[PDB]
This record gives C-alpha cells, sequence and structure tokens, in this order.
DNA sequence: GCTATAAGAGGGCA
DNA sequence: TGCCCTCTTATAGC
C-alpha cells in the first residue's frame, strides 16, 4: 500500500455541509459568542471550536464549510457539532450532502531534491521560479493532484477528494523525488 | 506578515 | 463572465 515505506500526514480537511435551511447571520452573530460576522468582508459567519480544531464559515442559505481538521471523520464530527451548535440557535438545521471537498497531506523523504534537474524532465508537469516560490510546483495528471516539492525533501500533496489520491500522487513521485536527489 | 497550492461557500464588481 | 472576497494547512525564502 505504501512501498515508500513513507506515509503522507494528513493536515488539513475541507468539506461542505448543506443545513437544509436559511439562516439569520445577524442573529447567530449575536447569539453565540464564539461567532464573528463581517458582511462588508465575507458573506459568512465565521465560527471555531477547540476539537476537534476547526473553524467553520456559516452561509445564510444554510451551506457551511469547515476547515482546518486533521482527517476526515474529525472533519464530519466537527460539522455535526457547528450544525448543533446552529440547532440549539433556534434553527431547523439538518445535515445534507456532507462532502470533504480537499485534503491536504505532507511529508518528508528525508533527503534534498534537485529541483530544477527535476522541474527540466518534467517540464509539462512543473512550474519552478524559485524567486517568486522556493518550491516547485508539480501538477500531476493521474491522479489530478498538486505537489509542492523542496529542496529539502519536504513534500506538500493537496488537491485530494480521497486519501488513497494523497497515498498514490506521492507513490508515483517518490521514484522521481529519488532520481533527482541532490547529492 | 508576504510569495504559492488545493478546495469549498457568497456578495460585489468590472 | 469570472474572480476576489475569507479560512484552513503543510512547506520555505523573503
Amino acid at each position: 500500500k505504501h512501498p515508500s515505506g513513507i506515509v503522507p500526514t494528513l493536515q488539513n480537511i475541507v468539506s461542505t455541509v448543506n443545513l437544509d435551511c436559511k439562516l439569520d447571520l445577524k442573529a447567530i452573530a449575536l447569539q453565540a459568542r464564539n461567532a464573528e460576522y463581517n458582511p462588508k468582508r465575507f458573506a459568512a459567519v465565521i465560527m471555531r471550536i477547540r476539537e476537534p480544531k476547526t473553524t467553520a464559515l456559516i452561509f445564510a442559505s444554510g451551506k457551511m464549510v469547515c476547515t482546518g481538521a486533521k482527517s476526515e471523520d474529525f472533519s464530519k464530527m466537527a460539522a455535526r457539532k457547528y450544525a448543533r451548535i446552529v440547532q440549539k440557535l433556534g434553527f431547523p438545521a439538518k445535515f445534507k450532502d456532507f462532502k470533504i471537498q480537499n485534503i491536504v497531506g505532507s511529508c518528508d523523504v528525508k533527503f534534498p531534491i534537485r529541483l530544477e534537474g527535476l522541474a527540466y524532465s518534467h517540464a509539462a508537469f512543473s512550474s519552478y521560479e524559485p524567486e517568486l516560490f522556493p518550491g516547485l510546483i508539480y501538477r500531476m495528471k493521474v491522479p489530478k493532484i498538486v505537489l509542492l516539492i523542496f529542496v529539502s525533501g519536504k513534500i506538500v500533496i493537496t488537491g485530494a477528494k480521497m486519501r488513497d489520491e494523497t497515498y498514490k500522487a506521492f507513490e508515483n513521485i517518490y521514484p522521481v523525488l529519488s532520481e533527482f536527489r541532490k547529492i
């Protein structure tokens, strides 16, 4: 399952759910101390909980975005709590169409990488402009995932809606990273 | 903090 | 249209 012997650590999960009822954002920002509401800056009530440590963006439409969780289960668990906070605030909040929208993972191959050489041999997938951003942007097509590769051997993998895409994307890149190890 | 990456949701504007 | 608005998170050089 993990031939490299390295398993990317999940760092951030973004999920969405439909509370299925219109929400009064001022009433929420007023009643719940946990919330922040700034209409002129952003159309959402920003609310946070300690466990699982997450941040929710709550919209008048009843739609909700949940960010910050370390796993898919934690994200859904956090979403459910926010849904309950809203219910208790006096809204008929449900939990419709919960969905994991993005998974961000990271790992360390423990060896430096020759980024320019990797970029050159994979021009169609790479974007490496160190003066702009020190990491190489690798847009993997299968699976459709974006990896940020640094000289240190540290790797960020983002864009996955399923964790196996994070894993597979890493496994695909591993042999390439090795080929371009900095001696 | 800023630079870059993915993804969601919405109001607002060119 | 079509993108920025906000927010999260790892990464690292500014």
